[PDB]
DNA sequence: TGTACTCGTGTACTGGTACA
DNA sequence: TGTACCAGTACACGAGTACA
């Protein structure tokens, strides 16, 4: 059993929260955008208009092969991947993620 | 019935602006690293940790520099692509980063 | 027969060398 | 001079296959 410097949510592999102040700090008008290029490859705007349209339907359908993740867009592997969710878990923090879309709870 | 997008529209591109708003709020918190892997990308954890690092310390003077940029992480073809990350913006978007180094705030 | 999961490849990442 | 291509890593984006 190895200690650990308090429990809190961040730990072990933070460097993210640091990240996020700028990241945000900038989403809060049209600077959301403009970090999506000083890094040369984040035209992630397949990656994020195609991966987000996963969860989209996840959220709702959730059955894969039946509307248009990749007939016309991307997700086929990355909507019916989602079934592994786990990996970023979901529940974890969905959470707040339904608190921003349903959470009925 | 149609998604009405002759003039503006909607926020211009939804898709990454609810994905934005939804972020910073959670963003505050851990509650914006589920999405951000769940939702964004996750393996990018790392990708994102070392694709802004190398724009942050860019503005600084290092990270880049046939050994800075690997000391960095990945930054090599990513220090070089940082050239190219002008392509996803013509120094206007970077113009934000600079908000918070050089450009004014 | 259908559908789900896993897999493929290119390249995110990571870093080295040669060229511009 | 540093990086862009290229090499390596392992994954992402994207594809296919297998089982039910
Ligand atoms: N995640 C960044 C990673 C990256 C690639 N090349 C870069 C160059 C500089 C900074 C970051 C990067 C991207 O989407 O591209
Ligand atoms: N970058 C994420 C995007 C993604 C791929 N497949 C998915 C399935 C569901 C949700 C997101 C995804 C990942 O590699 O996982």
């Amino acid at each position: 059993q190895s200690p650990y410097s308090a429990a809190m949510a961040e730990q072990r592999h933070q460097e993210w929260l640091r990240f996020v102040d700028l990241l945000k700090n900038a989403y809060q008008n049209d600077l959301h955008l403009p970090l999506l290029n000083l890094m040369l490859t984040p035209d992630e705007r397949e990656a994020l208009g195609t991966r987000v349209r996963i969860v989209e339907e996840l959220l709702r359908g959730e059955m894969s092969q039946r509307e248009l993740k990749n007939e016309l867009g991307a997700g086929i592997a990355t909507i019916t991947r989602g079934s592994n969710s786990l990996k970023a878990a979901p529940v974890e923090l969905r959470q707040w993620l339904e608190e921003v879309l349903l959470k009925s709870d």
